[PDB]
């Protein structure tokens, strides 16, 4: 990928102090827009989205997947897991978990996830058997948000991200009742509002996930917007900065969306 009017990015990463990468593709054209699109950057909690897609993938081989409950632990409630909190005492199914996941960012529900379909390993397997040799995630909730620079693990790059996205919520990787469910899901997110959903036109539907790794400013969403009348727009956004107390920007995660969606 390149990008001969890449100004505008350049201007905007050197305010925020820290690195922007930014992939769009609109899938009626095939124009796209990048910036930083081949280089690594930390998943935070953006993994949960594909991690969800993995979960449905599997219930394609393995009947009522989505509906065995799970009655977890009070151990398994590392921080940042308002949903499984709230529903502790009942338990939750996998497809309540997958939506947790993808909605809130919870976290004890993505370890119980991940735990489900064989770890870290067993989704970046899914990822590779997608056709994605980049993405790749090494570690659980919360460990994989160290986000330190030039650190591979729990990585990948922005235009890996959107051509996943691509294929499981428009493409062929999931069967198309999955895929809908999974286009539905992140159409529901709650976490999504100030970054690419702030930067799209207010009437055009939008799914979107969230990651926020807490240290060195990294930060990101993708997502997948819907244009009046048009093929759709899937577009990744991803931030780091040097510094371990450098703090992470949502508006700069929006100010990329918008100068990708004004590019095509
Ligand atoms: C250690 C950090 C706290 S800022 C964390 O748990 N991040 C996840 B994720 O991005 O991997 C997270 C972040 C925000 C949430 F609302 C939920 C989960």
């Amino acid at each position: 990928s390149t990008n001969l009017v890449a100004e505008p990015f350049a201007k905007l990463e050197q305010d925020f102090g820290g690195s922007i990468g930014v992939y769009a593709m609109d899938t009626g054209s095939g124009a796209t827009v990048s910036y930083r699109a081949e280089e690594r950057f930390p998943l935070c909690s953006s993994f949960k989205g594909f991690l969800a897609a993995a979960v449905l993938a599997r219930s394609q081989q393995q009947a009522g997947l989505l509906d065995t409950p799970i009655r977890y632990g009070k151990n398994a409630l590392v921080p940042w897991s308002p949903i499984s909190e709230k529903y502790l005492t009942t338990g939750m199914t996998v497809a309540e978990l997958s939506a947790a996941a993808v909605q809130y960012s919870d976290n004890a529900a993505a370890n119980l996830l991940l735990k489900e379909l064989g770890g870290p390993a067993g989704l970046t397997a899914f990822m590779r058997s997608i056709g994605d040799t980049t993405f790749r995630l090494d570690r659980w909730e919360l460990e994989l948000n160290s986000a330190i620079p030039g650190d591979a693990r729990d990585t990948s790059s922005p235009r890996a991200v959107t051509e996943s996205l691509q294929k499981l919520t428009l493409g062929s990787a999931l069967a198309a009742p999955q895929r809908q469910q999974f286009v539905d899901w992140l159409k529901g997110n709650t976490t999504g509002n100030h970054r690419i959903r702030a930067a799209v036109p207010a009437d055009w539907a939008v799914g979107d996930k969230t990651g926020t790794c807490g240290v060195y400013g990294t930060a990101n969403d993708y997502a997948v917007v819907w244009p009046t009348g048009r093929a759709p727009i899937v577009l990744a956004v991803y931030t780091r900065a040097p510094n371990k107390d450098d703090k992470h920007s949502e508006a700069v995660i929006a100010a990329a969306a918008r100068l990708a969606l004004e590019g095509l």
